[PDB]
């Protein structure tokens, strides 16, 4: 879930929680969020990504190109 807090990792590639294929932060078009600069706990979201800039205690989550699949964790390493 995080081999840190934004440094290590590798389901980030873009794999929601298990493997939802993630987005690349296109924003709505036709779905996707717009929350991708860094400052926020941390950074990453980048072309696509899955880390934690959101704030939450569990896992680092990302969205899909796809509203259904919306978003979810990573399948990142460590869990």
């Amino acid at each position: 879930c995080k081999t840190g807090n934004g440094k290590n990792y590798r389901g980030t590639m873009s794999k929601t929680k298990n493997g939802i294929t993630c987005q690349k932060w296109s924003s709505t078009s036709p779905h996707r969020p717009r929350f991708s600069p860094a400052t926020h706990p941390s950074e990453g979201l980048e072309e696509n990504y899955c880390r934690n800039p959101d704030n939450d205690p569990q896992g680092p989550w990302c969205y899909t190109t796809d509203p259904e699949k919306r978003y979810d964790y990573c399948d990142i390493l460590e869990c």
